[PDB]
DNA sequence: GGGGGGGGGGGGTTTGTTTTTT
DNA sequence: GGGGGGGGGTGGG
């Protein structure tokens, strides 16, 4: 029976063990390197007036009535005389209004008139916070424009976002900001003075940071009876806040849009004609009902339509978007409507380049006329400004788009949406300690904001992609980001505020975390070494909180800097916590990962073809402007990207020179790069950093072809992805790995991975252990790391960590730059002897 | 692994967007 | 998963 199965498993197991076991790195440094590290072991107002004069003034300006004109038209502005009055009794009031109504452009300016006027114009300063950057830079530059006056300057409106800031002058005035900015205002005065007119604004989104800022709020504003707050939301579930926030007052501000017609499945198959071409828990429980209903749904439907519209209808795929409907549907548009642009939305990559081929695939979609442009974030800057460009009639412009297209792109141009009712969610499995990426059907709140897209300056039409049992049966809303995403720097962040007892606060939130969650952060940040044993954040903790990246990155930042490496460590930090300055067009991508392989060179790693690109792009822009341009084309690189790249380490110098590990504000100053040309000490640091993410490979030998077999203590077998560098590798000199980014998208994939030497594991690791496996004193750092060595080098090695562990806490606590020319704490010289020279195992 | 059979979705190369003082 | 086939055995019994 299964007793065979058994015989073999175990026949084949035990050929693997005895083959792995004889394929372990030995660990041996020297005769004289023993004798030198016995020997370091054994020695050890008339301001108030003057607004009022200047309103005054300006109220003559021809620009000014120009400007008044268009903004008499504006729906909120029937709203004036009640928006700032409730605003006055009221502490805490939601504004809520439809796609259309500019209020966030006019709801702040309502408040400052009004308070200008009134005469009392000095004792106000209104911060209102977006949530991208380009939105805030937007609005801000567009409220300047509307007063005929400029951003900043010491003018009546400003902004300020992550390195980019055009402050306005102190008195009155208004301030556009991300939430980021005030949550680290925060840190220095907690209360928040010198604010009179907070205002949250597109607050339904439900992000991170926002919901943090917004119970923060609720918390303060019994220490201020004198703020006002101001939420915006958008419809639906607006009440939600309301009651929140103790019943407090609302404003339903109208909406103006041109009409739209929305066709579903049913009456796009009727419409077009189209003959198909021959071949947990709660989602649970939706699904049950749309079963329950489902053959009654169809009962009725056969009266409503023709048989072969509920034919295909019935015989319909439920978990993947039908490319030949979509391809169908634009043929039809084309040749029967009128001018416009289409807009078609889709999941991601694997279906907009399937479209796209299938599109051009057609003989017709391949003239002058008919143009297509492809959205997505992976794409050379968005295609340009070619989107944004005024169609000259009789093209057509077909835009295929993931969601980028429905937050920030704004064509402002299309009039035919087509809406594939499908979106790309990124979970987050807490008992598996892995986060997911799946496509789940939309929201009502996405579906809304994708069909507001339509009617703007003209009527138009919107084609969604599911039945009308689907479209009732959809989820009110996304689950909020608070209940996805782990919950360790939001952790750090609680603590270095000071807002509470990290567990009682993640209580009082909207949509509170899952305990377990909560739990398994606390235990990851305790074994961290950030928090205390009670959570009184040890003093590693307060660098890695105040520093705006993750405590792993952090932690390797300050590493770097311990080890005078400053330049590319930083590059590297920078690169991991804000995206990477590679795109892929969607015609080549052979040549892409062709190109960026050559830029790995033979570092067999991934975060080094960051440093290489970066250093290339450095040499290329003193050369001149064109060699800057020909060297991002030919590399296919981003030059905003790396632009934004040199501002983070810039901003990352600065912080640590303020902290005083570096005694300059320039992040290339040559004292503290020292170990800067190594790429081996640069490994070491790495592994430093991101140490508990380590992964095992076995190079099956023979089998036909050879290939490599990637393993983890806890996540099984988990295997590169494609778009890194050592996908297609086969010879490796050290037979272990690191990582930052895991996810399981449909199997367990490393998207960014380095191999680690086994020194650079056994001072920078776990708890080293001494055994004897019948084999030699193997050395193990986790109880599954496991090297071959001698015991009287294991001991010395030992006693070195355990050195070097001290010397590292004495030096974290008490920042020092170090010199390195006198005799004071030689183990780190030692360290970098070691790790420098020796090495070289090649198993 | 392959294309036994449609046990289970354990595997079968890929790629929602977005954020941080002085 | 059983007990197709001996595809792997770090997939499970």
């Amino acid at each position: 029976g299964r007793e065979i199965g058994l015989w073999y498993a175990k026949k084949q197991g035990q050929k693997n063990k005895e083959a792995e076991r004889q394929e372990r790195a030995v660990v041996h440094m020297d005769e004289r390197r023993e004798e030198q590290i016995v020997q370091l072991l054994h020695s050890v107002a008339t301001l108030d007036q003057q607004l009022l004069e200047d309103l005054q003034k300006k109220k003559t300006d021809l620009r000014y009535i120009e400007m008044q004109r268009f903004r008499e038209k504006l729906p909120s502005y029937g709203m004036q005389k009640e928006l700032v009055n409730m605003i006055d009794n009221h502490q805490v009031t939601v504004i809520s209004g439809e796609t259309g109504c500019g209020k966030t452009t006019q709801v702040t300016q309502f408040i400052l008139d009004n308070y200008i006027e009134r005469g009392k114009g000095s004792a106000c300063r209104i911060v209102c916070t977006q949530p991208r950057r380009i939105s805030a830079i937007s609005v801000a530059e567009r409220v300047a424009a509307e007063r005929a006056e400029s951003c900043g300057n010491g003018n009546s409106t400003g902004y300020q976002i992550r390195l980019q800031s055009r402050l306005p002058r102190k008195q009155g005035s208004i301030l556009y900001c991300t939430t980021g900015i005030i949550l680290q205002w925060l840190q220095s005065d907690p209360h928040l003075s010198s604010v009179s007119h907070i205002v949250l604004d597109e607050i339904h989104e439900r992000n991170l940071q926002s919901d943090v800022l917004m119970t923060v709020v609720k918390d303060l504003l019994s220490y201020r009876p004198d703020l006002k707050v101001v939420l915006m939301s958008a419809t639906l579930n607006a009440e939600k806040f309301s009651e929140y926030f103790g019943n407090c007052p609302m404003i339903h501000i109208p909406g103006f849009t041109f009409p739209v017609v929305e066709y579903l499945l049913e009456d796009i198959i009727e419409k077009i004609r189209y003959v198909p071409e021959q071949k947990r828990q709660e989602k649970e429980e939706k699904e049950a009902i749309y079963k329950e209903r489902w053959p009654g749904y169809l009962r009725e439907l056969r009266q409503r339509y023709s048989a072969s519209t509920v034919d295909v209808v019935e015989m319909m795929d439920d978990e993947k978007v039908d490319l030949n409907l979509i391809a169908a549907l634009i043929r039809y548009i084309v040749l029967e409507e009128e001018d416009g642009a289409i807009l078609v939305f889709l999941p991601g990559w694997d279906n907009i380049s399937t479209l796209h081929d299938l599109l051009m695939s057609q003989v017709m979609f391949k003239s002058d006329k008919f143009i297509i442009i492809p959205l997505h974030s992976l794409m050379p800057t968005v295609n340009q400004t070619q989107v944004f460009k005024r169609t000259p009639p009789g093209v057509r412009k077909i835009v295929i788009a993931t969601n980028i297209a429905e937050t920030s792109i704004t064509i402002d141009d299309v009039v035919y949406v087509i809406d594939g009712g499908k979106i790309k969610e990124t979970h987050f499995d807490t008992q598996n300690n892995i986060s997911t990426m799946s496509a789940e059907w939309v929201s009502k709140a996405n579906a809304k904001q994708r069909k507001g897209r339509a009617g703007r300056v003209q009527p138009g039409h919107c084609y969604h992609l599911y039945n009308s049992l689907r479209a009732s049966l959809l989820d009110d809303y996304q689950l909020p980001e608070i209940l996805r995403t782990p919950l360790e720097e939001l952790c750090l962040q609680i603590k270095i505020l000071r807002l509470g007892g990290i567990a009682h606060f993640l209580s009082r939130l909207m949509d509170p975390p899952s305990n377990e969650a909560v739990l398994l952060s606390i235990k990851h940040l305790m074994e961290l070494n950030a928090l205390d044993k009670q959570e009184e954040l040890t003093p590693l903790g307060v660098h890695l909180a105040r520093l705006p990246v993750e405590p792993h990155i952090g932690k390797m930042i300050l590493f770097g800097a311990l080890f005078c490496c400053l330049d590319p460590v930083l590059t590297i930090a920078a690169s991991l916590s804000f995206k990477d300055p590679f795109v892929i067009p969607l015609g080549k991508e052979k040549v892409a990962d062709a190109r960026r392989k050559e830029l790995a060179k033979d570092t067999k790693s991934d975060h080094l073809t960051v440093v290489n690109a970066f250093k290339g792009w450095e040499k290329a822009k003193q050369r001149g402007f064109r060699y800057e341009k020909d060297y991002c084309w030919e590399y296919f690189l981003s030059s905003n990207t790396l632009q934004m790249l040199h501002n983070m380490k810039g901003q990352f110098a600065e912080h640590l020179l303020g902290a005083g590990f570096v005694s300059s504000r320039n992040p290339q100053d040559p004292e503290s790069n020292i170990n800067s040309d190594n790429e081996k000490i640069i490994k070491a640091v790495i592994c430093a950093g991101l140490y508990p993410k380590v992964a095992k490979i076995r190079l099956n030998l023979g089998k036909k072809r050879k290939m490599v077999k990637v393993y983890t203590k806890t996540d099984g077998v988990v295997a590169i992805h494609p778009k890194s560098v050592n996908v297609e590798q086969t010879e490796f000199n050290y037979n272990w790995l690191i990582y930052h980014l895991k996810m399981r998208t449909s199997s367990i994939y490393l998207y960014d991975c380095t191999e680690v030497s086994p020194y650079c594991l056994l001072f920078f690791g776990g708890d080293i252990s001494i055994q004897k496996d019948n084999d030699q004193e193997t050395i193990a750092v986790d109880e599954w790391i496991i090297f071959q060595s001698p015991a009287r080098i294991a001991h010395l090695v030992k006693e070195l960590r355990k050195e070097l562990d001290i010397l590292l806490q004495e030096k974290i606590e008490s920042p020092h730059p170090v010199d390195w020319k006198d005799t004071k704490s030689r183990d780190c010289a030692v360290l970098s002897a070691i790790i420098d020279l020796i090495k070289t195992q090649e198993k």
